[PDB]
């Protein structure tokens, strides 16, 4: 069987992709963010403190039919923004865009952090990474497309994200629509539990190619590009007036500058990023200076292939035996 979900940006710049997701019977609909970089699925429910609240819907499981608490599981996630959210673990019917698991661990929210409260339109998370960096415990737990997995038509899910539009996430099939020419696809380590790949190369605006390695991971829980400081200043280089904004925390730029586009090789192929993807508006509301697309991943120690880089492309997620990752052009 499959699913087919449509993925929608949460603002005008795409800082994040809320996704329906219908928990219970009778079904709830909250939505997701669909995070390739975390394994749980976490939600804002009626057991979550009413000041961290915020216009949320919030998951009811004493109003849910197939709802069972599961006994003593805890789970405790941080996030690489400095986010964080804890609680205890129900288990319930949770189905997206019609793909249908039953028992799956939905993690309710006891506590939330102060950058859940300020999004409204994020009702929770949707891990979509290896199973291994689940935080349940003492019993780790199963992600949505792990306990769908056995029941799929093919064992991956694709994410199709849009630019200041909405997009798919879909869920046993390749839609052979949704691109152009072929997928290329990569190899994937799962030893840190995240998709990790390694990027051949890459090229600023018209620029020729730099062949070279830089492995990160492709994660649509993060809204930047994180590349290393080299590749990044090689970039900001190339853009008139731009600077790292110690003050701003990254890399701002003259809002009447025109980015050039970015580079970055899947195996002897390559996704362009267009420099319209790569401008995040003014830093603050009238400023001259905008946020940069491109930041330097230094301080994460990970190199993250973001909704910057992802929504250029159509991206298939394979977790089969031997896990890979495609990207083809759009």
């Amino acid at each position: 069987s499959t699913g087919s979900a449509t993925t929608t940006p949460i603002d005008s710049l795409d800082d994040a992709y809320i996704t329906p997701v219908q928990i219970g019977t009778p079904a709830q609909t909250l939505n997701l963010d669909f995070d390739t970089g975390s394994s749980d699925l976490w939600v804002f429910s009626s057991e979550t403190t009413a000041s961290e609240v915020d216009g949320q819907t919030i998951y009811t499981p004493s109003k849910s039919t197939t709802a069972k608490l599961l006994s003593g599981a805890t789970w405790s996630i941080s996030y690489g923004d400095g986010s964080s959210s804890s609680g205890d673990v129900y288990t319930d019917t949770v189905s997206v865009g019609g793909l249908t698991v039953t028992g799956q661990a939905v993690e309710s929210a006891k506590k939330v952090s102060s950058s859940f409260t300020e999004d409204s339109t994020i009702d929770g998370l949707l891990g979509l990474a290896f199973s291994t960096l689940n935080t349940v415990s003492p019993t780790q737990q199963k992600t949505f497309f792990d306990n769908a997995k056995a029941s799929l038509d093919s064992p991956v899910f694709t994410a199709d994200l849009g630019y200041h539009a909405p997009g798919t996430y879909n869920f046993g099939f390749i839609d052979t629509t949704a691109y152009t020419g072929s997928i290329t696809y990569t190899a994937v380590s799962t030893k840190q539990g995240f998709w990790e790949w390694t990027s051949t190369g890459y090229a600023v605006g018209s620029g020729t190619f730099k062949s070279t390695s830089i492995d990160g991971i492709a994660d649509t829980g993060t809204t930047l590009l994180y590349l290393p400081a080299t590749v990044v200043s090689a970039y900001w280089a190339q853009v008139s007036g731009a600077k790292s904004s110690s003050s701003v925390g990254g890399y701002v730029f003259p809002c009447s500058a025109t980015l050039p586009s970015f580079t970055f090789g899947v195996g002897s192929a390559r996704i362009v990023i267009p420099g319209d993807y790569i401008d995040f508006g003014p830093i603050s509301t009238g400023s001259s200076s905008c946020f940069g697309g491109i930041q330097s991943s230094a301080g994460i120690g990970i190199n993250i292939f973001g909704d910057v880089a992802l929504k250029a492309a159509f991206v298939v997620f394979n977790g089969a035996t031997t896990p890979t990752l495609g990207f083809a052009s759009k």
